[PDB]
C-alpha cells in the first residue's frame, strides 16, 4: 500500500 | 490500497 | 481501494 | 472502491 | 509499502 | 472485497 | 482484500 | 491484502 | 500483505 | 509483508 | 462528527 | 471528529 | 480527532 | 489527534 | 499527537 | 478448458 | 487447461 | 496446464 | 505445468 | 514444471 | 484464455 | 493463458 | 502462461 | 511460464 | 520459467 | 486422422 | 495420425 | 504419429 | 513417432 | 522416435 499523508 | 489523506 | 480524503 | 471525501 | 508522511 | 476466482 | 485465485 | 494464488 | 503463491 | 512463494 | 465506516 | 474505519 | 483505521 | 492504524 | 501504527 | 479425448 | 488424452 | 497423455 | 505422459 | 514420462 | 482483470 | 491482473 | 500481476 | 509480479 | 518479481 | 486444433 | 495442437 | 504441440 | 512440443 | 521439446 501507498499510504500517503500530508498535513 | 492507495489511502491518501491531505489536511 | 483508493480511499482519498481531503480536508 | 474509490471512496473519496472532500470537506 | 510506500508509507509517506509530510507535515 | 473477497474477489475469488477458481478455474 | 482477500483476492484468491486457484487455477 | 491476503492475495493468494494457487496454480 | 500476506501474498502467497503456490505453483 | 509475509510474501511466500512455493514452486 | 462520528463518521463511522465498516466494510 | 471520531472518524473510524474498519475493513 | 480520533481517526482510527483497522484493516 | 489519536491517529491509529492497524493492518 | 499519538500517531500509532501496527502492521 | 477440460478437453478430454478417449479413443 | 486439463487436456487429457487416453488411447 | 495438466496435459496428460496415456497410450 | 504437470505434463505427464505414460506409454 | 513436473514433466513426467513413463514408457 | 486471455483472462484479464482490472480493478 | 495470458492471465493478467492489474489492481 | 504469461501470468502477469501489477498492484 | 513468464510469471511477472510488480507491487 | 522467467519468474520476475519487483516490489 | 488429421486431428487439428487451434485455440 | 497428424494430431496437431496450437494454443 | 506426428503429434505436434505449440503453446 | 515425431512428438514435438514447443512452449 | 524423434521426441523434441523446446521450452
Amino acid at each position: 500500500l501507498h499510504l500517503h499523508l500530508r498535513l
